[PDB]
């Protein structure tokens, strides 16, 4: 009456569980969505050589939300599903080793992540859910299908959509440990006063307004309450990197005094982000295209500097 | 022959400025706006001292208060904002049946029939100029929102746009983050597989005009070669977007809140807006007509919602 193979069932492909599949229903109507090696089984029957084998699926019960929450961090029932979705495409796309650093070859307008992923290679964090752990240490052996779909999936975005850099950067530092980085600052205004404010966590490391760090400590001018025209410095900065972010202009890039930067060209509602690291020179990582030169000027959007401890020296 | 004026690129921080009446403002301030107009080339007149004037973001700082108020860093905002206020503020914004309109000019029926649609719904704007603006344009002075949804859409005074798009545009400057839609596809080779959306993609919909059809289910392809059934499992939002491909379509009283008419092609075509209060009315720009019936070409319909869950069993399919 009933035919009936053995597989094995996972959610991060690290706990396994052994199910009796009924080999006159197709994997859709006993698991729900199923992939075999990435491979969409869902509409197909069960068939002797897949007999051991271990599939995907999604999590429908509670033993497999429990693993999903401990692998992804996330309760998001549709968070494999798009992870899923992404991975379809970023398995074909290419991870071209370019400079020593995992780029990204431009493929359905995965610029933005590209220089996100060249930027994590450059600066010091670590990702607290496993699965994003996992799928960066493999991104940075050059097999970053699985940390880029990961990233589009965190950050509630598909395939060919236009990604901006902080907005990016900002869903991925929720899931670093960044939760003693620390920064202070002071705003001073003629006629009103001093005022300190003390940041933790992924505030602490990214600021909206300037592209320079040393900028950002000698003091930025910003609108006060009253209406009249301030003064914000940074006092003290306990982390080891800075995202400093701005509406792009022309901004010069200069060696050795700064990690790296993102630029954003092209027509402004569907553009094109580059990558500008620096080396033993500037190096400008387009996709898989590379170029050299001694200085860069640009419409900069971000730049990220090395910290460790900064105090003000400035009273 | 020196006055003072100011300077703004958001109208709200105001920077002093010292001209002289033998250059034009150009020379001076780079491009320079008057209630939209661009007077660079304009030498300063006495009757200019004290007043307000738009200039571009062109430092660090006035690039900072410009993003802080639009929520945009695209560097050619401002000048296309000041374009298009230049010719809005000529319109005229008659209160059609307690609502704000617009007459027809500049094939603007897209934007009149937006702006109908977001007096009907609940929403709120996250950037300060479109939340300004709109408290303006539900008083009846339209012209600076109106002029923001053009530059935010990328269109020109005069272009023919479309309301979908319009509102997708509008919808992605909005605080959705409470919306949440789920929807389950079923097989019967393939079984089921349920997805959620956010944001403007749990509110928008594009394939029926029926929210009540899109409850019973859609029929949709399925990759196994089989046609699939597609419906909705939970919907929580303040309202919902149905929209499909222009058709006539007969709109019953007391069963939507607004809706958009579109005749002509993808070309050249004319929007009018109906909306159910205690009987059907079609606005038209300034023109109001009610009818107990209503039927057209419609291509988006907008319902209210707070808060659903289906009752479909899916073995019941
Ligand atoms: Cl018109
Ligand atoms: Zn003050
Ligand atoms: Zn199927
Ligand atoms: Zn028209």
């Amino acid at each position: 009456e009933v035919r009936t193979i053995k597989v094995f069932t996972t959610v991060d492909n690290i706990n396994l569980h052994t199910q009796v599949v009924d080999m006159s229903m197709t994997y859709g109507q006993q698991f729900g969505p199923t992939y075999l090696d990435g491979a969409d089984v869902t509409k197909i029957k069960p068939h002797n050589s897949h007999e051991g084998k271990t599939f995907y699926v999604l999590p429908n019960d509670d033993t497999l939300r429990v693993e999903a929450f401990e692998y992804y961090h996330t309760t998001d029932p549709s968070f494999l599903g798009r992870y899923m979705s992404a991975l379809n495409h970023t398995k074909k796309w290419k991870y071209p080793q370019v400079n020593g650093l995992t780029s990204i070859k431009w493929a359905d307008n995965n610029c933005y992540l590209a220089t996100a992923l060249l930027t994590l290679q450059q600066i010091e964090l670590k990702f607290n859910p496993p699965a994003l752990q996992d799928a960066y240490y493999r991104a940075r052996a050059g097999e970053a299908a699985n940390f880029c779909a990961l990233i589009l999936a965190y950050c509630n975005k598909t395939v060919g959509e236009l990604g901006d850099v902080r907005e990016t950067m900002s869903y991925l530092f929720q899931h670093a440990n960044l939760d003693s980085c620390k920064r202070v600052l002071n705003v001073v205004c003629k006629t009103c006063g001093q005022q300190q404010t003390t940041l933790k966590g992924v505030e602490a490391v990214m600021y909206m307004g300037t592209l320079s760090y040393e900028q950002f400590k000698k003091g930025v001018q910003i609108p006060c309450t009253c209406g009249k025209q301030a003064t914000k410095y940074l006092v003290q900065q306990e982390s080891p990197f800075v995202m400093m972010s701005a509406p792009p202009a022309q901004y010069e890039l200069k060696h050795g005094t700064f990690t790296c930067a993102s630029e954003y060209t092209g027509n402004y509602q569907c553009g094109h982000y580059k990558h500008i690291t620096s080396k033993e020179t500037l190096y400008c990582i387009d996709g898989a295209l590379l170029t050299k030169s001694s200085e860069y000027k640009g419409p900069i959007t971000d730049v990220f500097y090395k910290e460790n401890s900064y105090t003000t020296t400035i009273k």
